[PDB]
């Protein structure tokens, strides 16, 4: 099995430790953890393209999209590799992550290891919104916290 961790931080109170595990090189990836410091409600949660050693969430980039597809929710056939949907924060600002995904991988040509995990200010509209930007970013707005997805040490 391969394991990774992303430590989310930003310029504000949003932070958390996100774990990844992939038991087989072409098997599902499981993702879990908690994020604190969020406003109550849905927040977009994606793997972004950025893999340079830029300062925090200044150049997270577009979504990680090695197959040059349109934005969707995680269950949509047409989606970015990085499209992990939304997390939901409660009234005290904590969102629990619990995702099983078939599209991301920790291995091979399109590994997400080294890419940037991002949690957003607003909800992801899952590509179902009324503008072209829905089909790019889901209109999830600003990056509140980000971290490099690194192999577990
Ligand atoms: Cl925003
Ligand atoms: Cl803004
Ligand atoms: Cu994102
Ligand atoms: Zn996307």
């Amino acid at each position: 099995a391969t394991k990774a961790v992303a430590v989310l931080k930003g310029d504000g109170p949003v932070q958390g430790i996100i774990n990844f595990e992939q038991k087989e090189s072409n098997g599902p990836v499981k993702v879990w953890g908690s994020i604190k410091g969020l406003t109550e409600g849905l927040h977009g949660f994606h793997v972004h393209e950025e893999e340079d050693n830029t300062a925090g969430c200044t150049s997270a980039g577009p979504h990680f999209n090695p197959l040059s597809r349109k934005h969707g929710g995680p269950k949509d056939e047409e989606r970015h590799v990085g499209d992990l949907g939304n997390v939901t924060a409660d009234k005290d600002g904590v969102a629990d992550v619990s995702i099983e995904d078939s599209v991301i991988s920790l291995s091979g040509d399109h590994s997400i290891i080294g890419r940037t995990l991002v949690v957003h200010e607003k909800a992801d509209d899952l590509g179902k919104g009324g503008n072209e930007q829905s089909t790019k970013t889901g209109n999830a707005g600003s990056r509140l916290a980000c971290g490099v997805i690194g192999i577990a040490q």
